[PDB]
């Protein structure tokens, strides 16, 4: 399904990528967007996949779009351009977006973060001790994929015996399952509505610092935000939590299972390991949505029409090495760590002081039980392309 080359695209710029099946994805991830990103490829460039659309090809550019509500708005942000789910506030722009925002930074903040690490902490060091002592898990389905349910449970004060249907619902939310996956969605929107719905209730006017409560007790133009708005918002909370950390996870210790020196290098210097959360996002990173062009403009050599899409591959920042000398490199030394990792502008990761935190107490509570660790012989991990980076298959050893 390709669609025709509009009248202001050039033919110059036309690329045949599929956000969704990238040439050579299974030699990884970061890997296949880098092959897209050649020597000389322009800032902006078209594909006729997925609906046709533009994408972002350098940090520079994937700055900028991130980061002009005005020029590039979040009315749209998935492609393809198929939305019957607001989510919001990650599709309005300032200053619709703003109290939601607030709403979502009292649970979110820095300082509200740190007083949550112990939390955190105990879910990593519980999921550590199920297999420690076996020298041997699929890191991605033993740690991976349940830590940020298990964090979501800590932090909105649910009962750990209900992971497994909030498991079910994220799983029917985040990777749907044709053409009805409106079915499969629905099943795991739905149900985590019903849900959370008398826990909303129970906990309005309350006192708990969880996610929820937090949340339900919020104002919206100097009234109380509206039931279903708060559904929104701690749905929200779960999904962006859930997709980026499961994969996040996986492709850092991938990377580190290879790399026993710079395992030995963290393992050594705790305030290093401590201090380069960033190096690590900045070369890690899982997310391509998308801007919609809010209104007709040169842009980029271009001239854009209001409701073009333009891409934002966050792997195309980090491993920029425009940006970044050296991209490939994890060093836990570089000085000036430039990324997109977490988006830009307004709608910059609400999540990103627990999402540095979580993968900080993970990788302090592996080393301590798991000091040395490798890729298991003769295996290979299996990866995916679109919204967000997918990997799995990550059986790893030790003695
Ligand atoms: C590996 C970790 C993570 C990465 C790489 C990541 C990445 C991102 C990015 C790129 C966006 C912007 C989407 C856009 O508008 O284009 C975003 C938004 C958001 N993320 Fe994260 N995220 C991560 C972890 C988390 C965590 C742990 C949470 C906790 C709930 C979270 C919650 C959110 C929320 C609520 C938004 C919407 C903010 C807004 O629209 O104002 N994320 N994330």
């Amino acid at each position: 399904a390709k669609v025709e080359r509009p009248a202001n695209v050039p033919e110059d710029r036309v690329y045949e990528i599929d956000m969704y099946a990238l040439n050579g994805i299974e030699d990884g991830y970061h890997e296949a967007w880098k092959k897209v990103q050649h020597p000389g490829i322009p800032d902006l460039i078209w594909t006729p996949f997925t609906g046709g659309h533009w994408i972002a090809t350098n940090g520079d550019t994937v700055k900028e779009v991130y980061s002009d509500p005005t020029r590039f708005s979040s009315e749209v942000i998935f492609l393809p351009k198929e939305e019957k789910y607001q989510m919001v506030p990650t599709k309005m722009d300032p200053p619709e977006h703003t109290p939601y925002r607030k709403a979502l930074d009292k649970g979110l903040n820095l300082a509200k973060i740190r007083k949550v690490e112990d939390k955190v902490r105990e879910v990593a060091s519980s999921l550590i001790d199920s297999f420690a002592a076996r020298g041997e898990c699929d890191f991605a389905a033993e740690y991976a994929e349940l830590f940020p349910v298990h964090v979501f449970m800590a932090l909105a004060d649910l009962p750990l015996e209900d992971i497994p249907v909030l498991s079910e619902y994220a799983r029917q939310m985040t990777r749907p399952e044709p053409e009805e996956m409106a079915t499969d969605l629905e099943a795991g929107n739905n149900g985590f509505y019903a849900y959370v719905d008398p826990i909303i209730r129970a906990r309005v006017g309350g006192d708990g610092d969880d996610l929820i409560t937090l949340m339900v007790n919020s104002e919206i133009n100097g009234e109380r935000i509206a039931h279903d708005k708060a559904q929104g918002l701690i749905s929200l909370l779960l999904l962006g939590g859930l997709d980026t950390v499961v994969n996040f996870l996986s492709f850092f210790m991938i990377h580190l299972a290879r790399h026993p020196e710079l395992v030995a290098e963290l393992r050594s210097d705790p305030l290093k390991l401590m201090r380069g959360a960033e190096e690590m996002f900045r070369r890690f990173p899982v997310v391509s949505e998308a801007r919609m062009v809010a209104k007709d403009q040169e842009y980029k050599g271009v001239f854009l029409k209001r409701g073009d899409m333009i891409l934002l591959p966050t792997a195309l920042h980090g491993l920029d090495d425009a940006a970044n000398p050296e991209p490939w490199k994890l060093d836990f030394s570089r000085r000036s760590i430039s990324h997109s990792t977490f988006g830009g502008g307004p709608h910059r990761c609400a999540g990103m002081h627990l999402a540095r935190m979580e993968v900080i107490v993970t990788l302090e509570e592996w080393l301590k039980r798991i000091p040395e660790f490798s890729f298991k012989e003769g295996e290979t991990p299996i990866y995916h392309s679109g919204i967000v980076a997918a990997v799995e298959n990550v059986p790893l050893v030790w003695p």
